[PDB]
């Protein structure tokens, strides 16, 4: 079996991507943020605290004839950005573009943090990292990809995120028309539960490729590219007027600048992120100072190849016996 769904940026800045998901019987469509950096499928629901719901579409388990309360199960997650959500669990039918899973754990939110309330376009998350990170207690649950993997034509899923444009999430197959050249595969470590790999280095614009091992995760749920401070300082040093602002919380640059591109290595292959992808607009409404898309990972603990980097490539998340990551230019 296969699944194919269109993913859309939530705003003009590509702050996040949403993808329609059908839950329950009859189908209740929720626009979820597919997240390769987490492993909980959670949604805004009829149980969410009234004041914490602001325009999102909710899941009403009592209206699904196939929804079953998972006895004594609760979930609670805190993301790298300081955001969080928690609640109870149901098992229900979940479909993504024609691919269906019955008995999928659907984590119903009782509470969500301010940033989730503020994003009215995000109805919840669909975790695509390894099921070892799932927060359901006392009995851990599997991801949608984990539940479907055996039935797929090929145990893979691809992320083809668009820059200011619609894109695609495919399950079970590789669309050979969705990329140029070849897919270069690289080794993955599942020790921290993430699609963790090692980049072979970087270049800034037309500069010399610096060969250096950058360990990081492929994370569709994180907007920006987070890299070591030495790497990030070398990039912003090429932009006139760019500086690291402690008030803003990262590198800012004059909005009139034309940013150089950023290249990251995948084995001997190279993925080029065009400079325009690194522009995240004014720091505040009306400001002539813009926020950067490449930031330091020094206070994070790990490097994150977020949407800024992933949207420059066709990305294969290979769930074979030994998982690997594939990257191709597009
Ligand atoms: N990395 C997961 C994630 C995704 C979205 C959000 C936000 F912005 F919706 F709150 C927070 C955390």
């Amino acid at each position: 079996s296969t699944g194919s769904a269109t993913t859309t940026p939530i705003d003009s800045l590509d702050d996040a991507y949403i993808t329609p998901v059908q839950i329950g019987t009859p189908a209740q469509t929720l626009n979820l943020d597919f997240d390769t950096g987490s492993s909980d499928l959670w949604v805004f629901s009829s149980e969410t605290t009234a004041s914490e719901v602001d325009g999102q579409t909710i899941y009403t388990p009592s209206k699904s004839t196939t929804a079953k309360l998972l006895s004594g199960a609760t979930w609670s997650i805190s993301y790298g950005d300081g955001s969080s959500s928690s609640g109870d669990v149901y098992t229900d039918t979940v479909s993504v573009g024609g691919l269906t899973v019955t008995g999928q754990a659907v984590e119903s939110a009782k509470k969500v943090s301010s940033s989730f309330t503020e994003d009215s376009t995000i109805d919840g998350l669909l975790g695509l990292a390894f099921s070892t990170l799932n927060t359901v207690s006392p009995t851990q649950q599997k991801t949608f990809f984990d539940n479907a993997k055996a039935s797929l034509d090929s145990p893979v899923f691809t992320a083809d995120l668009g820059y200011h444009a619609p894109g695609t999430y495919n399950f079970g197959f590789i669309d050979t028309t969705a990329y140029t050249g070849s897919i270069t595969y690289t080794a993955v470590s599942t020790k921290q539960g993430f699609w963790e790999w090692t980049s072979t280095g970087y270049a800034v614009g037309s500069g010399t490729f610096k060969s250096t091992s950058i360990d990081g995760i492929a994370d569709t749920g994180t907007t920006l590219l987070y890299l070591p401070a030495t790497v990030v300082s070398a990039y912003w040093a090429q932009v006139s007027g760019a500086k690291s602002s402690s008030s803003v919380g990262g590198y800012v640059f004059p909005c009139s600048a034309t940013l150089p591109s950023f290249t990251f290595g995948v084995g001997s292959a190279r993925i080029v992120i065009p400079g325009d992808y690194i522009d995240f607009g004014p720091i505040s409404t009306g400001s002539s100072s813009c926020f950067g898309g490449i930031q330091s990972s020094a206070g994070i603990g790990i490097n994150i190849f977020g949407d800024v980097a992933l949207k420059a490539a066709f990305v294969v998340f290979n769930g074979a016996t030994t998982p690997t990551l594939g990257f191709a230019s597009k």
